[PDB]
């Protein structure tokens, strides 16, 4: 997989965010994750993260896999980045959100984020607490 540019248009929720991507604005969703909604325990926790995280970032990037690259909504879908540093598995190592709509062939970073996971649960944070 690559790395490619795209530049903060404005957080969204815990596992979506308006991304420019090849110069057109485009919401995306998180592969391999599921926050809680807002309106849901650690829902507001979850947005707070990736706002604080891609809103920081000096530089976003988005990364597709091998499958899909949209869904059904027209959302992308791919694992983004901050600095370098990837917010699904952030949001994964911090128990903010599970592991969760892993599809065959838009999977690659599956077992990086179940690591993630046990980790989180392992010491019991937020979602696992
Ligand atoms: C993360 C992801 C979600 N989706 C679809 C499945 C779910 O359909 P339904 O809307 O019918 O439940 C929905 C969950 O996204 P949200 O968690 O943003 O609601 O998005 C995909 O099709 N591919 C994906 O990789
Ligand atoms: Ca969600």
């Amino acid at each position: 997989l690559h790395k490619e540019p795209a530049t903060l248009i404005k957080a969204i929720d815990g596992d979506t965010v308006k991304l420019m991507y090849k110069g057109q604005p485009m919401t995306f969703r998180l592969l391999l994750v599921d926050t809680p909604e807002f309106n849901e325990k650690y829902g507001p926790e979850a947005s707070a993260f990736t706002k604080k995280m891609v809103e920081n970032a000096k530089k976003e990037e988005v990364e597709f896999d091998k499958g899909q690259r949209t869904d059904k909504y027209g959302r992308g879908l791919a694992y983004i980045y901050a600095d370098g540093k990837m917010v699904n598995e952030a949001l994964v190592r911090q128990g903010l959100a599970k592991v969760a709509y892993v599809y065959k062939g838009n999977n690659t970073h599956e077992q990086l984020l179940r690591k993630a996971e046990a980790q989180a649960k392992k010491e019991k944070l937020n979602i696992w607490s």
